Order: structure tokens, then sequence, then C-alpha cells
């Protein structure tokens, strides 16, 4: 709705970017292992036909395992390409949808696949990471739990990247719509990153929004059920923006402002996007696969 | 809302790409003087520190005056280089914003301009064409007032450029917003198009957004008080996409979305946009010039 007591001013001066946002994060393994006080984490990434870069996130994270980081898991959301091995032989565990939860069908899409790996994944902390990554920086996953394990009431960390010395959804779409509809989260990088963790009883609790609506989806329904001061963001180094067409980018585009409307009591029309020069349509869905804690009971892997 | 009997197929095929959209218009220009029938016809160019192709813009068009066209007026926002001069050297009217309505203090925006240009022109059909075009062609404002001169029940013509053999807040922000607020609309191939006619019964009776929310306001309500079929477009030729930086069209993308927001029944916070890396802030209007039809009676100068 309309929030006349919040400028532009204000954000860009929020206290926030100060306590919760850590443009130079220091922490090390060792201190961050040492504060897991109990906790069990879970490294989690999701991949369709990603052979080629697969292996080379995996190991990035791999000298973690059975230190920090207590699983390793790579969910395969149907690959057709060498995805599977590769990540084996890289040294991480390989899942499938069917093999994560097998009561229920797959339906398509990243949030879908993530959604499935709550009920594969047993950590109190379960960190994603895009399998897709060029160039993946072994600090990753350690800057992702670092407000986790140190901060308190922290619950949901993005990771960004600095540009070097501009992803064009985040900053034409989910950023001026987050400033239309949720203000105060234009304080968030890039809301719509694929490298963020967050605690277990957060992620069990809030629907995940299918396709490429999932990270924004996460976003603001964090931000609606614990508040800002609930979120933190990290930079996890200079990664500069990878290329994509703006066909693809316009879908996705669409599926971003879906999930947001969603969220935010916008009704959505639920018509898919065309584009022309000539016809080419995509789809949208307006259905969230619920909290998985509604699933607590009723599967043969319990949770 | 919520429209679960149109899908994306369904537009691609929609009859109004077919009877309303002239991919190839053939109309001349004595015939279209022919079909005037006392109508007469106004173009009109805002222009804010354009002096580079402000004149060449005037030149494809001047021709026409005295025939076809019966008024070109360059609207002039306040201009510090040499825009009037030019733009009165190549053969146009010039008018400050002042002169077109010196009732009202100017506010800033190309929305302002184009209505306050509803009080210095006297057409019945009002053609508006961006004074920034590097390569205009000369057929512009023929194939702009085609159909209102020709077919029945058109009000608004938006011109569309065939992209050689893609705005990217069109294509991200404009379309996949239509497509989830005003399915319909996802037909006009460049919603936020600078080249377009009305009529003037049109044009005096709805508000004009402010800003870079002008056009697609235009569009909405259009369409909100006519329907689909009072709108057309027409293939204006090959123009390719002129460069802009991505901070200039993260403001433009929110203030778009907050002009539709505004006409779609979507509460907008009225927050600007902040943009990190370091905060660079910018503001978005949620006020509409009334309907020009409110001010008359009450004008110097006569409607
Ligand atoms: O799903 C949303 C998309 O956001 C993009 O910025 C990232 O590349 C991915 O996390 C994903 O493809
Ligand atoms: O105001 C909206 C903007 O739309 C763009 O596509 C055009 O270049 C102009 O008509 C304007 O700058
Ligand atoms: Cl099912
Ligand atoms: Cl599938
Ligand atoms: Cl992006
Ligand atoms: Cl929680
Ligand atoms: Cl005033
Ligand atoms: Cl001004
Ligand atoms: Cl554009
Ligand atoms: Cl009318």
């Amino acid at each position: 709705t309309l929030v006349p007591d919040l400028t532009a001013t204000d954000l860009a001066r929020h206290r926030w970017l100060t306590d919760n946002s850590w443009t130079r994060p220091t922490w090390t393994v060792a201190e961050l292992e040492a504060a897991k006080a109990g906790r069990t984490i879970s490294v989690v990434l999701p991949a369709l036909n990603e052979e080629e870069t697969v292996g080379g996130v995996v190991e990035t994270i791999r000298p973690l395992l059975g230190g920090l980081v207590d699983e390793l898991i790579v969910l395969d959301s149907g690959s057709t390409d060498d995805t599977e091995i590769r990540a084996m032989a890289a040294g991480a565990r390989v899942i499938s949808r069917e093999v994560a939860l097998p009561e229920v069908a797959p339906q398509p899409g990243k949030g879908e696949v993530l959604w499935r790996s709550l009920a594969a994944t047993t950590g109190d902390i379960i960190v994603f990471i895009d399998s897709d990554l060029i160039d993946p920086d072994p600090m990753f996953v350690p800057k992702l739990v670092g407000p986790l394990l140190l901060s308190e009431g922290v619950h949901l960390v993005k990771g960004f990247y600095r540009r070097p010395l501009g992803g064009r959804v985040t900053e034409l779409v989910a950023r001026p719509l987050l400033a239309a509809l949720r203000p105060e989260l234009t304080c968030v990088l890039q809301p719509l990153g694929g490298e963020y963790a967050g605690t277990r009883e957060l992620l069990m609790s809030v629907p995940f929004a299918p396709g490429y609506g999932v990270e924004i989806g996460l976003l603001v329904d964090t931000y609606d059920r614990l508040g800002l001061d609930a979120i933190a963001q990290v930079n996890l180094g200079v990664r500069a923006h990878r290329n994509r067409p703006l066909t693809d980018l316009a879908a996705m585009s669409r599926q971003v402002i879906a999930t947001l409307f969603s969220r935010c009591g916008v009704p959505d029309s639920g018509v898919g996007l065309t584009q022309f020069f000539s016809p080419r349509t995509s789809e949208v869905s307006l259905v969230d696969r619920p909290p998985m804690n509604t699933l607590r009971g009723k599967l043969a892997a319990a949770l």
C-alpha cells in the first residue's frame, strides 16, 4: 500500500545497511565451525543440465564437507547431459527430485527443486548455490552462514556480488517493483540472487514459489513474517554478470511479477507473456508449493 | 484481476492483430487529406534540450503544413540549449509551457508538456512525435493518422518500429506488467512509444500521467474507457533502438510502474527508487494532471 512516511533518501541511509550488510566479511572457517554450537549445515545445488560447471562449483565447497559443511547435495532436476556423474565425480551427493520426495510427482522449475531439497536435507541451516556459476569462490558458503551463526535473529542471508571496475531483471523489474510494494526491501542489493542461506525453521514454514519466482518469493515471505532485521546480505566477491537473451529475461520477469503480486495482494491475471517478431508465448505459474511443514507426518522419510 | 479465460496463445492469435494493426501501411498523403472531412490535424513535438535533432524532425513534417497537417508545434520544456531557435529555423512554431497554459506553473516532465499542448493546439486530431529521433521518416504523421481518418471507431494510434535484421523497459517491465494487469494490451507492440496520435475528444477527457508515465497511462486509460478496438498500431519503419544508461532506465521503469499501478487499482508506496554502488536515489510521481476538460471555462485562452 501507500507509505508516504518513507522516502528514497531514508532508504539510502537505512541503519540496516550498516548492521545487517557485510560489505567486507572477514570471518574464518575455523571460527564459524566453532560457532555452530550443534547446528548442522546443508549445502544444496539445484541443477538442470549443468555438466560444464557443476563439478567446478562442487569442488570449491567439497573441502568444507565433514567440517563446516555437514551435507553437500546436488539436486538434479531431470538432467539429460552428464550433470549427475560429474557432480558425483567432484565429491557431491546427487539426489533426483523423485528420490527427494517420491510421493509427489515433479513439477518443472527451480522452486520445485529447492522445495524438495527441504525433504532430502537435514541441516538446521541450508545454503543454496547455483550450479551454473563460472567462477565460484570457495568462501561462498562461509560468507553466507556468517550472520546465521554469529549475529542474533538473522534467518535469511542473501549473497551479493559487487560489479567490476548488472542484472537487468533485478535492476529494472525486481528492485523497482519492491520500491512500489515492499520499499524496505530495496535495501537488498540483489534480491533475485541464487546464493543464499536460511534457517530450517524459516524455510520449512513458507511456501515456495515455482520457477524463477522462488528467490524473490522467499525474500518477501521472510520479510513479511519476521521483518527486515531477520534478513542480511554479504559480499561474495567480484563476479561479473553473465549474459542471457532478452526473451529468456522477459519470461523470467513475468514470473517474478506474478510471484511478487501473489505475495503483495495484487491480483495477477495469470496470463502468460506473448512476444512478437512472429508470436512467441510463455507461461506463468500462480500456485506455490505449500510450506513443507504441511507434509509432516505423512512422508515415508520423516522431516 | 484474475482472468483465467484468456491465455497467451489466445493473445498471439487475437483478431485485433489483424483488423487494427497495419504492418505495411500504404495510404497516401493525398487520400488522407481527402478523408479529413473538416477535421484539422495538430502535430506536437515535446522538446527539452534537443538542439541536435529537433530541426531534423521538424523538417520531415514541415512539407505537410498547410495540407494534411494544420499545425506543427514544438512544445519547449525550458530548454537552455538552442532547441527553440533551431525548431523555428526548421519551420515549426515553438511554444513554451508558460505560453501554452499561463495560469498554471510548470511541473517537470514530458507528461506535463503534452498535457499543456492540449491547450495550445486546435486540431481535432493531435499527433505526438519525439524530438530526439535521429532518423525520422516523413511518413510518420501520415501513418499515424491513417486509422483515425479512415477506420471507424479508432481513437488512439500507436506507431511501432520493427527491429532490424529492443527497448528493455518495454520488454521487461511494460509488456510483462500489462500481461499481469491488462492482458489484452500485450497486443500493442511498443506501449511506451513516443509516436502516437489521438482524437481531441479522447485526449481532453483523460488525465495525463507525469513524466515517463504519460504514454502508458494514455494507453491504459484509452483501453479502460473505450476498449481495445478503439486502439490501433501501425509500422513506422525500421528504426533501430537508441542507447540509454541502465540508471536512467531504472528510474523510468519505477515511474512506469507507478503510473500503471495508479490506473490498475494497485496501491503504490510512492517511494522512489534507490540504487547502490554508493547510494543514488530518484523520485516518482503519483499525481496526474486532471483531464483538460476540467479546466474549460476558466482559461484566458478558450479550449
Ligand atoms: O530464478 C531467478 C534467476 O535470478 C538470476 O539473477 C540468477 O541467475 C538465478 O538465481 C535465476 O536464474
Ligand atoms: O516516456 C517513456 C519513454 O519511452 C521510450 O521508449 C521513448 O524513448 C520515449 O517515448 C520516452 O523516453
Ligand atoms: Cl502430484
Ligand atoms: Cl518436470
Ligand atoms: Cl537479474
Ligand atoms: Cl521461523
Ligand atoms: Cl500551480
Ligand atoms: Cl519545470
Ligand atoms: Cl523502452
Ligand atoms: Cl472519447
